[PDB]
């Protein structure tokens, strides 16, 4: 029933469609603008890294070990593994007293190809340190060492981090978390599905502090101040969330989580965004977070005329010959 | 109207996301065996259809002039990894038409294979026209020019002979119009021509049974089908889900995949040609489609049956090898 919300075109036809829902939420938890089924329960896989990495941060850790919004950038990052990514996250976990080894969340190649042919250069097999959920990873571990919880098994649903995500995580969002809603993350966490709608207004309440006791808003403006200070470490090289955040320095959060999630905020409007391209598409979701963030930025052409650069997005071959676009619909008018 | 949901992705109790598609089974005679949604609606095959493409290198004499086997007939047809042995074959077809790869008008890219890239990566600079997955059907469309002593360049170009000779064999295969408002441009900057997924079909079911062929294009289809099966390395390659689908049953079943998750098959002992699209064109959502469709003709071998629900019901593993959910096509299949 989902609305299409992004097409593909070749010559002058619709080669591929995609369908998604998009929830727009201010502080308050009124919604804004809404596009299809925002009350189905939905996987945020890496989009809700920010909520995660509030241990981290309202433990006192962060404090502790002297991050700087670097390392919270990092921590709140599906990173691309660069080196400088690998060197930070090595650099996180040696001030808590630990390793690679420490590390649950085991090795992959980047999925950016420009980053993966550097690695297979200069690389046998990548590391712990080189998944995209490593920064996230080096700021549990923190989290425990700092508290003095032992961090073994921290990916354990009843570990006390696990407990901790939970209790903050239903705090931000109103939604219930819980064993039916689970499910394991590709860096073997649990991943709690929940209404778009509730999503949204997690991260409204972050951006805006609304309904949060003192620490936890103190803890949440640390971290998305952090992502849009830093944009490369949430990201890197060639990435959709780090071009995005320097178009409006300082201005825009956004985060991509795995089968076609974006999660946004805008600060100084008091709004939070979450969406999901139906079918898991990458572009799909990118076109839609650009022309979702597009409609509050109208008034100033620059900033719009960048994100609509992402709304409208060109594909050429080989040899550079324009073939047709990705285009998000005229849903988000 | 709306094209049902084929493929479900799942994690832990729940269906993460889902694909919605369109499936054509047609006969020989053009008779619809089976059909899921939209198979009116013009849509492009891209690589799916690179074997009707490669009829040229075979009825112009070319294939036999050059001594080519079922390898190089199979990497005409292929949606090459760009491996080793890809890259010499394609240089090797070039080399026997007194040609190089500067004669390529392709283009370069890097393996979309992660294994095979990362080889090319370590042993490359940068990759060539001949690491172009579809290299060989470009070094086959040389070869049929040079055999006819036609200039190759501007071979990619809709009003060169070549690009003429396509129009007229796609057409008479699929009965479809294929013109420039039915016309896109490939990754390869060849032209790509939509037509409903029925056409498509029909089309492959004429090459895999003949009828309504004249001799000499129902013996070079019947050549191509059986190299491609014979050769199912050099249509694909390495870890790839065509060549394995074609490793399920030697000889019986012709699998291709296109960009924007095209597939097209034939199982020739049965009379049937398939045509299917994800709308949203993902890979793994045509592969699974593809399986579950070719499964409904093995119900009673139950060796072949298991070995396609195999890619029909896809585990996924995490970075830890732990089992998170499935990629399965739905009932509609069964
Ligand atoms: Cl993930
Ligand atoms: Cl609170
Ligand atoms: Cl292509
Ligand atoms: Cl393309
Ligand atoms: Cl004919
Ligand atoms: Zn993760
Ligand atoms: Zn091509």
């Amino acid at each position: 029933t989902n609305p299409v919300t992004v097409e593909v075109t070749r010559g002058l036809l619709v080669e591929s469609r995609h369908r998604g829902a998009v929830a727009v939420v201010d502080g308050d938890g009124k919604l804004f603008f809404s596009l299809g089924d925002i009350d189905t329960a939905v996987f945020p896989r890496s989009a809700c890294k920010a909520m995660q990495a509030l241990p981290l941060v309202e433990s006192g850790a962060a404090d502790a070990y002297g991050f700087g919004d670097k390392e919270l950038a990092l921590a709140c990052a599906s990173h691309n593994g660069e080196e400088e990514h690998v060197a930070l996250a090595a650099s996180m976990l040696s001030r808590a007293g630990r390793n690679v080894e420490a590390l649950e969340c085991g090795a992959h190649w980047s999925m950016n190809q420009k980053v993966l042919i550097q690695q297979a250069r200069s690389l046998d097999a990548p590391t712990a340190l080189h998944n995209n959920c490593s920064g996230k990873h080096a700021g549990f571990i923190c989290a425990c060492c700092h508290r003095d919880i032992d961090p073994k098994g921290y990916v354990g649903y009843e570990h006390p981090l696990q407990v901790e995500i939970r209790a903050v995580m239903e705090r931000l969002t109103g939604a219930v978390l819980g064993a039916e809603s689970c499910g394991t993350d590709g860096c073997s966490i649990p991943t709690y599905a929940m209404p778009l709608r509730n999503l949204a207004h997690g991260f409204a309440r972050m951006a805006t502090g609304t309904g949060l006791e003192p620490l936890r808003a103190k803890a949440s403006r640390r971290l998305i101040e952090a992502c849009m200070a830093e944009p490369f470490y949430v990201a890197g090289s060639g990435r959709a969330c780090t071009k995005l955040m320097q178009i409006a320095p300082g201005r825009i959060f956004v985060k991509t989580g795995a089968e076609g999630v974006f999660c946004a905020a805008i600060p100084e409007k008091g709004i939070g965004i979450s969406l999901k391209s139906e079918d898991g598409a990458t572009r799909a979701a990118e076109a839609m977070v650009a022309a979702t963030l597009a409609r509050f930025f109208e008034t100033e052409e620059t900033v719009h005329a960048a994100l609509m650069a992402f709304a409208a997005m060109p594909m050429r071959n080989w040899n550079g010959i324009h073939v047709g676009d990705i285009r998000a619909t005229s849903v988000f008018s």
